[PDB]
């Protein structure tokens, strides 16, 4: 059902031309990290605007489970990222890299337009826990792929205001501007 999203993206994400939907791609990934905060697992969220106009969102939560899911026969993480949520962002990204830190292991999966390049795979060790999503918006969906500091800042000011416990770091690599927002 990522096909449905790719076919009619306006209906899932918002306007693909005026910047509204492009920024909502970020809002949606961040909202998943806020869920992890609200559940009590996440105190810190990092959002980075890369020089190539891609986005990294990183949290210090539990990390999405990696265990094979009985029904699909793939990792729970893959299910979450591919089956209609964040799976919309995946569908509308030409490239998305998921990195999970969980039970002292680093796991990654790369998708193209939501299709996994490979099954979730072990790549390192870690003493941290949490979830990192890097995505590159598809230029077949979006025109004028240019993120706005002001738009993401406003959203984070909202999230920070409404969730006084969470520390949210915005970094713009294009300008080097950073700000930690925490009420
Ligand atoms: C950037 C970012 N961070 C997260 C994120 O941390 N989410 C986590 N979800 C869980 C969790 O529920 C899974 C099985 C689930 C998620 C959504 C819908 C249905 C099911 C279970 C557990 C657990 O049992 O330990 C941990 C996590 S962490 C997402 Cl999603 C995104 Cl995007």
């Amino acid at each position: 059902g990522l096909d449905a999203v790719r076919k009619r993206p306006g209906m899932y994400i918002g306007d693909t031309d005026d910047g509204t939907g492009l920024h909502h791609m970020v809002f949606e990934v961040v909202d998943n990290s806020i869920d992890e905060a609200l559940a009590g697992y996440c105190s810190e969220i990092s959002i980075t605007i890369h020089t190539d106009e891609s986005i990294t969102v990183r949290d210090n939560g539990r990390g999405i489970p990696v265990d094979i899911h009985k029904e699909e026969g793939v990792s729970a993480a893959e299910v979450i990222m591919t089956v209609l949520g964040v799976s919309v962002v995946n569908a509308l990204s030409h490239e998305l890299r998921l990195t999970i830190r969980r039970h002292n292991k680093v796991w990654e999966q790369v998708y193209h337009h939501g299709v996994p390049q490979f099954p979730l795979r072990e790549v390192g060790e870690t003493d941290g826990s949490g979830t990192e999503v890097h995505f590159k918006p598809s230029p077949e969906t979006f025109s004028n792929i240019h993120f706005s500091w002001d738009i993401l800042a406003k959203r984070i000011r909202e999230l920070s205001f409404l969730n006084s416990g969470v520390g949210i770091l915005l970094r713009d690599e294009r300008t080097g501007k950073e700000e930690l927002f925490k009420y």
